[PDB]
C-alpha cells in the first residue's frame, strides 16, 4: 500500500484525513481540522469520563482530540494496520488516566457498550448491504439518551443533480471509474437516503444535518498544494506514477465537490 511517509508529506499534524472545518476563515489546515473533530464532538455532548467509539479512526487524530480536549475514554476501530499501529502509538503516548484503545476490528465484529458514537468517512466503505446493520449495532450499544455523530460523504443521483441545474459530463464518468478502480474514496458513495432512511428504520432521530461541500473543495485544495510543494520527496517515497494519481484525485475531487456533485455532511443522530 502507500506508505504513512507519503501521506505525511501533504496532510498536517493530526493526520486527519477527512473534509476539515474551516470555521474561521483564516484557518490554518491543521486549525480547520481540530475545527471538524470539535463540530462533531461538540454535539455529542460529552462530559469527562464518557466512553466515546471512533467507528474507521485513521490515524487517530480524532481519537487523540477527544482524550485531550473531551476528557473522555476512547476505542477506535479501523481496519487498517497502518491506521492501527500509528494509533495505537499515538494514544499511548498521550498523557492521561482514561482509557485510549486502537483495535484492528470492524464494527461488525465490536459488540461493547458506549456512550457515544463518532465515525468520520468510514461510512461510504460499508457494502450497501451493510447499512442497515451498521444503524442496528449503532443504536443496540448505546444507552437510552446516546447519539451518534455520523460524519460521511454521499453522491445524487441525474435526476436530483439537474433539478439543482448540475449534470455529469463523460468526464465525470471516467473519474468515477477512475475511483472505482484505485484507493480514492468516492466510486460507489451512498445516496442521502441510504443514511437517513437505514438511520430512521433502525430507531434513530435526525437531530441536524450539516452540510461541508465547501469545505471540502477547500480542503482537498490544500492537501494537493501541499503535495505539489512536495513532489520530489513523493515521488521519491512512492513513484511518479503514485503521486499523479494522488493529484488526479486530489484536483478532480475538489473540482466536483466545488461543482456540486457530491457532498459531505454530519448528521447528529439521537435516540
Ligand atoms: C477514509 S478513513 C477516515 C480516517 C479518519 N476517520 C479521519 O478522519 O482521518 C476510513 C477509516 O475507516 C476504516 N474502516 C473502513 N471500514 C471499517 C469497518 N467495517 N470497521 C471499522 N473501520 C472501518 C478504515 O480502515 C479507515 O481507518
Ligand atoms: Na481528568
Amino acid at each position: 500500500d502507500i506508505s504513512d511517509d507519503f501521506f505525511a508529506l501533504f496532510l498536517d499534524p493530526t493526520w486527519v484525513y477527512t473534509c476539515a472545518y474551516f470555521e474561521r476563515d483564516d484557518m490554518t489546515l491543521e486549525e480547520a481540522q481540530l475545527a471538524k473533530v470539535d463540530l462533531a464532538l461538540d454535539k455529542l455532548n460529552l462530559e469527562p469520563g464518557m466512553t466515546l467509539l471512533d467507528v474507521g479512526c485513521g490515524w487517530g487524530g480524532a481519537l487523540v482530540r477527544a482524550v485531550e480536549k473531551y476528557d473522555v475514554n476512547v476505542i477506535g476501530l479501523t481496519l487498517s494496520r497502518n491506521h492501527y499501529e500509528r494509533s495505537k502509538d499515538r494514544l499511548a503516548a498521550i498523557g492521561t488516566q482514561r482509557r485510549a484503545e486502537a483495535r484492528l476490528q470492524g464494527w461488525e465484529e465490536f459488540e461493547e457498550n458506549v456512550d457515544r458514537i463518532v465515525s468520520f468517512e468510514a461510512f461510504d466503505a460499508f457494502k450497501k448491504e451493510r447499512y442497515l446493520t451498521f444503524f442496528e449495532r449503532s443504536y443496540d450499544i448505546l444507552p437510552d439518551d446516546g447519539r451518534m455523530l455520523l460524519h460521511s460523504l454521499f453522491t445524487y443521483d441525474r435526476r436530483w443533480l439537474h433539478e439543482q441545474g448540475i449534470a455529469l459530463t463523460m468526464s465525470d464518468l471516467r473519474f468515477l471509474k477512475f475511483l472505482r478502480e484505485s484507493i480514492f474514496p468516492g466510486g460507489e458513495l451512498p445516496s442521502e437516503p441510504d443514511i437517513v432512511d437505514n438511520a430512521q428504520a433502525a430507531g434513530f432521530t435526525i437531530e441536524h444535518v450539516q452540510l461541508l461541500q465547501q469545505h471540502y473543495a477547500r480542503t482537498l485544495d490544500a492537501w494537493a498544494a501541499n503535495l505539489q510543494a512536495a513532489r520530489e520527496r513523493a515521488i521519491a517515497v512512492q513513484s511518479e506514477e503514485v503521486y499523479n494519481n494522488f493529484m488526479h484525485y486530489l484536483t478532480g475531487c475538489a473540482e466536483r465537490f466545488r461543482r456540486g456533485l457530491i457532498n459531505v455532511a454530519q448528521f447528529t443522530m439521537t435516540k
